[PDB]
């Protein structure tokens, strides 16, 4: 009669909290899903062996438009688990999904698990100085989006961080790197010309959060443009201006050069 | 010869990461403090039997001033660990302590958990329109610290939430209650008169986030000012211009007025 929902954190299938792992491991059934985001440090069929139970995939629409078809009644008569990458009801339209299960009488718990938001906390950027968020998406036919351009306009100048995240295409498994995501925002930057993002911006490179050798890179866009961050998901943080403690993390930690010592403080 | 930044997550020691668990297991010191946040559902007893090692825990004088004296030193030839509650890095000043460990040839490697930043996403509320956030601290003394109630100012004049972590006190076992925050904040509105927080706010009250049954409340301050939360620890949440879902959620789940559904656009 009752339904959980487990983070299963930011990289690995060890990156699920102890508490979310027991819990998993008694629910009589146990759904996923992997479009919001992926566990790129693992695979289905490593986070199945952990938990021993069979782990039944849901898509988008799965869960948007069937939840209260697919999950909730199982709920009905045994304990069922939802997992999600990072944190539950991180992803805007999970907290909805309380709701249904409310609807259906039927019980929710949440176990949650590390989140981007908070792990950005590894870039040396006090976590109180983070604005609004927003995710930088391709453009497409006679869609050219541009608002996640605003957001960083409108948190810089008020000395805000801005955690940007890229576009994902999940079923085809394919991710915009770091160097993507400030290439689109150049172009923008020449259309809208508010002086927002140009070669001479600071940014923050974040790859891997969660792996213990994680890729923290921070320098001004014309030298990181063209740098290799490895593997994703990458995630990119343009800062506001630094408390000089940031500067200097990011000078010794994420190899940022000595100059934002004095430009960016 | 490394030293591990390993979090313990929310509520008790169930909350750290299974990747945490095991690497601690296997450290040689383990070294952790409990003056930034409260793990309410947990004892310093049930974690050292999870992790089967003996804690030195360290006062905050301890680690501000002499971490690279009582920590450090061990870690130049053993494998220590360094805990803590929620995440290492989320609102406290530990980030810092990664570059004393650089400087002294100590590599340092961190191991994230369950945040309260992560978790506010029970709430119901979109975290990507969270703001600025800020701490409401205690009066000391004639000094009266307010510059949290200008946060919530310039969040809501953009339509963004606010994050109020609260004060703490571990040496006195002091822990701010949401209405105690409220109280305070009651006080500097009548100070500056900004029609930012009066007692036809809407406000949010999260408390023992990472417990099974953690206290979501939502409604005006007249009639949550006075309400009893349960135990610490508590964060409090101004809400900005609210999308109806999240309006729905915080009536649905969160007990608020279902007047908040008519949401003002
Ligand atoms: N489980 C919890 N529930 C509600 N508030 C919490 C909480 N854990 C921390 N807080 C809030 O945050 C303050 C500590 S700030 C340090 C936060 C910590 N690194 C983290 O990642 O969560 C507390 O005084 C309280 O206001
Ligand atoms: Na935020």
């Amino acid at each position: 009669m009752v339904l959980y929902f487990i983070g299963l954190g930011l990289y690995d299938e060890r990156d699920i909290t102890v508490k979310g792992l027991e819990i998993a491991k008694k629910c009589d059934y146990v759904f996923a899903e992997f479009y919001t985001s992926l566990m790129a440090g693992t695979t289905l069929g490593r986070i199945q062996k952990l938990i021993g139970k069979e782990i039944r995939v849901l898509s988008r629409e799965d869960v948007e438009m069937n939840f209260e078809n697919i999950v909730l009644p199982l709920a009905k008569e045994n304990d069922v688990a939802f997992l999600t990458p990072g944190d539950p009801l991180v992803a805007t339209t999970h907290a909805e999904l309380r709701i249904r299960a409310k609807r259906a009488g039927v019980e929710s718990y949440v176990i949650h698990a590390p989140s981007i938001y908070s792990a950005v906390g590894i870039t040396g950027l006090h976590i109180y100085k983070f604005g609004k968020s927003a995710t930088v998406a391709y453009p497409e036919g006679n869609w050219f989006p541009t608002s996640y351009y605003d957001v960083i306009k409108e948190n810089a100048e008020r000395g805000l961080h801005t955690l940007l995240f890229l576009d994902i295409k999940a079923e085809k498994r394919m991710y915009m790197t770091a160097n993507e995501a400030m290439e689109l925002l150049l172009k923008v930057e020449d259309m809208k010309k508010g002086g927002v993002f140009t070669d001479d911006t600071l940014v923050v490179v974040l790859a891997r959060a969660g792996s213990l050798n994680p890729t923290i890179r921070a320098g001004y866009v014309k030298d990181l443009i063209r740098e290799d961050f490895g593997d994703p998901p990458h995630i990119l943080i343009v800062p506001g201006k630094l408390h000089i403690v940031e500067a200097e993390y990011l000078v010794e930690i994420a190899g940022a050069p000595r100059e934002i010592l004095r430009v960016n403080v």
